[PDB]
């Protein structure tokens, strides 16, 4: 019940619930799929954003088991909000929406206790490099 596999199954379920609540939050539809430069009238998006990321890209990596640490899931989610704060002007609707979901995501990490999984990840790496 306390095995490393039980914890690894836990934060995979917490991340899967997190990426669902982000997809359902207000304005979350603008981060679900990757930006189609032609349909959204942004021909220079991938000339500025070189590491694109969307909710669908994170759901796929969760389904294929491509996250080794719980901190890697947060980095992909934060990358979405970082690409949003970069390409979009600070007073644009998208940038405001991105900041609102960013706060929601960070507060959901507190409520769900996901951060405690990242801390134990760091301690385990310490108690492993010491041997
Ligand atoms: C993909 C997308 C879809 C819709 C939709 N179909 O409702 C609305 C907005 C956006 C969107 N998402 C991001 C992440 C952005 C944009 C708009 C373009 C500027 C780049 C940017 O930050």
């Amino acid at each position: 019940l306390g095995s490393p596999e039980f914890m690894n199954k836990q934060w995979y379920l917490l991340a899967n619930q997190l990426i669902l609540s982000l997809s359902k939050y207000e304005g979350g539809h603008i981060f679900e799929k990757l930006v189609d430069a032609k349909k959204q009238n942004c021909p220079d998006y991938y000339d500025v954003i070189k590491n694109p990321m969307s909710f669908s890209c994170i759901k796929t990596k969760l389904k294929k088991g491509q996250y080794a640490y719980p901190s890697e899931f947060v980095k992909d989610v934060q990358l979405i909000f970082d690409n949003c704060s970069l390409y979009n002007t600070s007073n644009s609707v998208v940038a405001i929406t991105g900041k609102n979901i960013e706060t929601y995501f960070n507060n959901q990490l507190i409520v769900m206790g996901y951060n405690n999984f990242i801390l134990k990840e760091k301690k385990i790496n310490d108690m492993l490099k010491l041997v």
